[PDB]
């Protein structure tokens, strides 16, 4: 059936000449391979659905968010209201439980690559630099160096293996940072970086963290732990108080 593509997107949006649903194409021309692989396995309401492909340059088709990317709801500066923020990372949290339960890491997890649906709901979105970090339940340590400078785990900079869980968890902190505030904490998690410094000797009287609530910063406190393995893991954020706070 016939496909209009209406408009570019980033991806174009593309409505169905009979039914009118919309969907999003991502037209790429020769990683791929992978993505779709990955797409395949994915089944979730808060990652973006994968429809099919057509190797005619290669057309994949996803679901279509009208709400647009997480970043369009972040004020500069001054983040959003608290219980937008919370609701966002429960559904952020959603959606990384089931991608690390089948064994997926997304591995650059941003603002940029999380869409909003028509109800606001979010999706994660964009699995081209996702990788399979549990295969016939043995886990694979990683050692590719993947993903977006301010929202990278320290141990990817520092290490030559790493697991992938912690990672994830990390950069959904620096999402969590961003929503809250406004602004990243720092370019890079690196002692080169004066920022990242600061923040490790407990300054939360500069900025981000003081535009932040002691609930939701005391779980930052616990996210944004250096050590991948003292680093709070996604079923004991769960039982964290701001996220478990009615809001
Ligand atoms: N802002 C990052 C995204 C926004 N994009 C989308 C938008 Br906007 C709405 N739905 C989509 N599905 N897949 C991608 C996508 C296209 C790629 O750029």
């Amino acid at each position: 059936e016939d496909w209009d593509l209406v408009q570019t997107l980033g991806v174009q949006l593309a409505v169905n000449r009979v039914t009118e649903e919309a969907v999003a194409v991502k037209i790429v021309d020769m990683n791929i391979k992978k993505e779709i692989c990955i797409n395949k396995m994915l089944n979730h309401e808060n990652v973006v659905k994968f429809y099919g492909h057509r190797r005619e340059i290669q057309y994949l088709f996803l679901e279509y968010c009208s709400g647009g990317e997480l970043f369009d709801r972040i004020e500069p500066d001054i983040g959003m209201p608290e219980p937008d923020a919370q609701r966002f990372f429960h559904q952020l949290m959603a959606g990384v439980v089931y991608l690390h339960g089948i064994g997926i890491t997304h591995r650059d997890i941003k603002p940029e690559n999380l869409l909003l649906d028509e109800r606001d709901n979010l999706k994660i979105s964009d699995f081209g630099l996702a990788t399979v970090f549990r295969y016939n339940n043995r886990e694979r340590l990683l050692n590719k160096m993947c993903g977006t400078l301010p929202y990278v785990a320290p141990e990817l900079l520092k290490r030559r293996e790493f697991h992938a869980e912690p990672v994830d968890v990390w950069s959904c902190g620096i999402v969590l940072t961003a929503m809250l505030a406004g602004e990243l904490p720092w370019d890079q998690p690196s002692d080169s970086c004066q920022e990242y410094s600061d923040w490790k000797e407990k300054k939360t009287y500069l900025n981000p963290w003081k535009k932040i609530d002691s609930a939701p910063l005391a779980l930052l406190h616990k996210i944004l732990v250096e050590n991948p393995s003292a680093r709070i893991t996604i079923p004991d954020i769960k039982k964290d108080r701001w996220y478990n706070k009615p809001l």
